[PDB]
């Protein structure tokens, strides 16, 4: 009885798709309104402009209007926030980020920057606020990061009900790790995050009915430590020398999917399951925000 | 044979007389200079008017300066708003906070007159620029609230390191469960928060090498589930007045913990207090 397994390829294409019908319905039911994303860059590094592209394209395919707006190099920091406080005023943008790391030839406080953004605005769900609502329960108008967003959805497609259950966490990032334990307590779960400073891991793993793994550790979590049945949620991405792969290399994810996929009920593969929820989850958070000016 | 009894009483006193000696210092260094504190509340509730008047005590006796402005029942968000920007532009008071629960007939936002609240002057820890930087394990940058604070602070008076240890907060509201949370968490213990969906408590407290109780029903957390030898941090307030945790039975098994009364409201005080005179130097700075 192996796990079955969450395929996050084809639930993000679900969900894109029914975004895209949203939208449409959205901008029929209201006409002229138009969901606008803002992605602002400075620089131009290359793995940026590939993901910049990435969410560009998802956004036009859903019917949203994504601007991109590249600074040169040459930026400083006060520019960068003149451009976060107009996008602010700009009420035609519905949400917009800022594509992280800032690639400049000048110091510029990331965190500053990052704070400056309306919270209403904030799809990237990063900002003080945002993380401060979340934290403290309000799921209701919020924004969720994109990856503990799709590891919430990918835990809902199983249909097993998350509340009174015990939820583990490893790893307590502002990307995933916090957020994600933010989801799952205001589900309802009992959760239990564990980090770097965490004794006796293994025990600690081996009580969770759901368990979400960030810690950037290649397949550190043993299928041993996995509870019988438990739902198996993987963000990790590392990279490892393959020459079989066409690539010449493979993914593996933070857990020893070979082993784990043995005791739990659900687990997320790697490559193709927490990952191509991401872009998903940002167009989803960006409509979101639009409904809710719309209102 | 009994647990070592944390006295929050007269841990309170300790920083309490830290403070007046702090502040004493800082007008000596700037006479004519006054840490200035502001306690609003909406209403007229016996049990908060009682709370003000010891906060109020506390302040004088340090030498911090503080003012309690007591709105009608009548008081409606807007006019709440009023005195929050009031307050907020007032470059005299340092810090000030909002008495909960509002006591009012109108139907009043409490998150959104927190958040009205300039973080600078949040001593209380509860807006959500506060509320995210403690949840993202930014402390250098704000104010963490007071309960979780005195706990923090009973907790260290153990001498127990935090770091590696499996803690359990058994309560999870804005005011105490979330940021203890938050505080045990990046003190690297490994951290459990129950609520009232949790599933077999008795086992989830029993995993508590320190464990904070914040529920509001009476001696509801049995002896039996303390974990032996554990530190028993208990922030409960039930009406004779007794704990959330059953603690004759809880102090055979604990190794420390905190009675009630004496326990962790003094320390709230004091941790509110410390905050002030942290808001008034930080101006000064
Ligand atoms: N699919 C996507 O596109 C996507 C997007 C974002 C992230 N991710 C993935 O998520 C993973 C983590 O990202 P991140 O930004 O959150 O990472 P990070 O900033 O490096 O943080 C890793 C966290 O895990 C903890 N940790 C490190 N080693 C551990 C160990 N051996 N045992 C227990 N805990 C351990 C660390 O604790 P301390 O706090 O004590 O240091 C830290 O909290 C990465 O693999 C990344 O690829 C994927
Ligand atoms: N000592 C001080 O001076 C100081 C200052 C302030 C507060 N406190 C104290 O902290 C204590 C609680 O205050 P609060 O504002 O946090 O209370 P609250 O708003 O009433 O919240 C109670 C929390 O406990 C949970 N809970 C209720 N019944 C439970 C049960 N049977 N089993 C497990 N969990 C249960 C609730 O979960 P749900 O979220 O699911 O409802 C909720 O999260 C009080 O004693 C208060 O006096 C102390
Ligand atoms: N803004 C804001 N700040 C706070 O820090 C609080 C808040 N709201 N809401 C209510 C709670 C109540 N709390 C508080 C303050 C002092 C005491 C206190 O001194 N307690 C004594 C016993 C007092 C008695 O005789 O009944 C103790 O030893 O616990 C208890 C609660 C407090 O101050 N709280």
């Amino acid at each position: 009885a192996p796990a079955e397994i969450l395929n996050g390829k084809e639930i993000s294409a679900q969900i894109r798709a029914r975004l895209k019908n949203q939208v449409t319905q959205l901008k029929e039911q209201v006409p002229g309104f138009t969901p606008r994303l803002a992605i602002l860059q400075v620089g131009n590094r290359d793995d940026s402009n590939l993901y910049i592209n990435v969410k560009l394209k998802a956004a036009e395919e859903i019917g949203i209007k994504a601007t991109h707006i590249k600074l040169p190099r040459t930026t400083t920091e006060s520019e960068v926030m003149k451009y976060i406080t107009s996008l602010n005023e700009d009420s035609t943008v519905h949400g917009f980020l800022v594509q992280l790391p800032l690639d400049s030839e000048n110091s510029i406080n990331t965190e500053e920057v990052i704070n400056a953004i309306a919270p209403e605005k904030d799809v990237d769900g990063l900002t003080s606020i945002n993380a401060g609502r979340l934290a403290r329960g309000d799921l209701n108008d919020c924004f969720i990061p994109c990856t503990p967003k799709g590891c919430l959805e990918l835990i809902k497609e199983t249909g097993v009900p998350i509340a009174g259950r015990h939820a583990v966490v490893v790893g307590r990032s502002k990307i995933v790790g916090a957020p994600m334990h933010d989801l799952l307590l205001w589900n309802n779960a009992t959760v239990t995050t564990c980090h770097s400073k965490t004794a006796h891991l293994d025990e600690e793993v081996n009580k969770g009915d759901i368990l979400v793994v960030a810690t950037g550790q290649p397949e550190m979590v043993k299928g041993e430590w996995i509870k019988p049945g438990a739902i198996v949620i993987d963000c990790g991405i590392n990279y490892v020398p393959d020459d079989k792969k066409p690539n010449g290399r493979k993914v593996v994810g933070d857990v020893a999917y070979d082993e784990a996929k043995e005791r739990a009920s659900f687990i997320t593969p790697v490559p193709g399951g927490v990952g191509p929820m991401t872009v998903a989850m940002l167009m989803q958070s960006t409509v979101e925000s639009a409904k809710r000016f719309l209102e």
